[PDB]
């Protein structure tokens, strides 16, 4: 079995994706943020603090005839965002593109962050990550690829985001379409259960590679790309005005300042990510200072290489006995 879903950005910006997913019976849809970086599926429902939504779609299970109350089952999550959720779970009938999961956990927002309540555009998140992340408990539930890896053609899900643009997320099969080359494949460790890989070096812009160790974590569910604080130096020196401001909490540069392209290694092989992607724009409404898109992994603890390094490749994340993660150009 397989199953394919177009996923879309929420804004002119890329902040982030959401992608159509249907849960219960008869059928409702919600728009999902697929994290990679998270093993919880949550989603705001009925029960989710009157309070809290605001303009969200809701789930409600009362509705379903497939969901069931997990009993005594809760959960409760924090995002390196500061964000957080909680609530209790009961299990439904999910389906993602075509490809449908029964019994799958479904986690219901008794409570939601503020700046959750503040995102109209996202209804709840899909984690990608490792089982071992389900903050269920007392009994840990499983991801919602984790219970489909059995029936699929192949333990493995793809990534393509857009630039500005609508891009795919494919479960099942790798579409020899969508990307250009050979897909270069490289070891992932699953111990603190992330996506966790190591790039072997970068290049900015025309200048000459660095071959050094960047151990890191693909996370669709971030953002930006987080790198140490030496590489980002790197970057940033080669644009004119640019500079770290504490009170933006990152760099920011001159809006009219040409951004140079990041080259991140895979093996032997090479992604660039254009300058363009690097551009977040305006650090406030009518202001000539923008935002970057690679900013320090210095506060952090951990480097993260999210949408923007992301939408840059065909992203392949195999779930084989021996997880492997695939990047290719497209
Ligand atoms: C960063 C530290 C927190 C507290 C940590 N939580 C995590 O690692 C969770 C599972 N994953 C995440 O915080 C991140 C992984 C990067 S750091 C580990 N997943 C992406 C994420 N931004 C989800 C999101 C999407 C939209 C809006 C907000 C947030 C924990 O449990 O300790």
């Amino acid at each position: 079995s397989t199953g394919s879903a177009t996923t879309t950005p929420i804004d002119s910006l890329d902040d982030a994706y959401i992608t159509p997913v249907q849960i219960g019976t008869p059928a409702q849809t919600l728009n999902l943020d697929f994290d990679t970086g998270s093993s919880d599926l949550w989603v705001f429902s009925s029960e989710t603090t009157a309070s809290e939504v605001d303009g969200q779609t809701i789930y409600t299970p009362s509705k379903s005839t497939t969901a069931k109350l997990l009993s005594g089952a809760t959960w409760s999550i924090s995002y390196g965002d500061g964000s957080s959720s909680s609530g209790d779970v009961y299990t439904d009938t999910v389906s993602v593109g075509g490809l449908t999961v029964t019994g799958q956990a479904v986690e219901s927002a008794k409570k939601v962050s503020s700046s959750f309540t503040e995102d109209s555009t996202i209804d709840g998140l899909l984690g990608l990550a490792f089982s071992t992340l389900n903050t269920v408990s007392p009994t840990q539930q499983k991801t919602f690829f984790d219970n489909a890896k059995a029936s699929l053609d192949s333990p493995v899900f793809t990534a393509d985001l857009g630039y500005h643009a609508p891009g795919t997320y494919n479960f099942g099969f790798i579409d020899t379409t969508a990307y250009t080359g050979s897909i270069t494949y490289t070891a992932v460790s699953t111990k603190q259960g992330f996506w966790e890989w190591t790039s072997t070096g970068y290049a900015v812009g025309s200048g000459t590679f660095k071959s050094t160790s960047i151990d890191g974590i693909a996370d669709t569910g971030t953002t930006l790309l987080y790198l140490p604080a030496t590489v980002v130096s790197a970057y940033w020196a080669q644009v004119s005005g640019a500079k770290s401001s504490s009170s933006v909490g990152g760099y920011v540069f001159p809006c009219s300042a040409t951004l140079p392209s990041f080259t991140f290694g895979v093996g032997s092989a090479r992604i660039v990510i254009p300058g363009d992607y690097i551009d977040f724009g305006p650090i406030s409404t009518g202001s000539s200072s923008c935002f970057g898109g690679i900013q320090s992994s210095a506060g952090i603890g951990i480097n993260i290489f999210g949408d923007v390094a992301l939408k840059a490749a065909f992203v392949v994340f195999n779930g084989a006995t021996t997880p492997t993660l695939g990047f290719a150009s497209k």
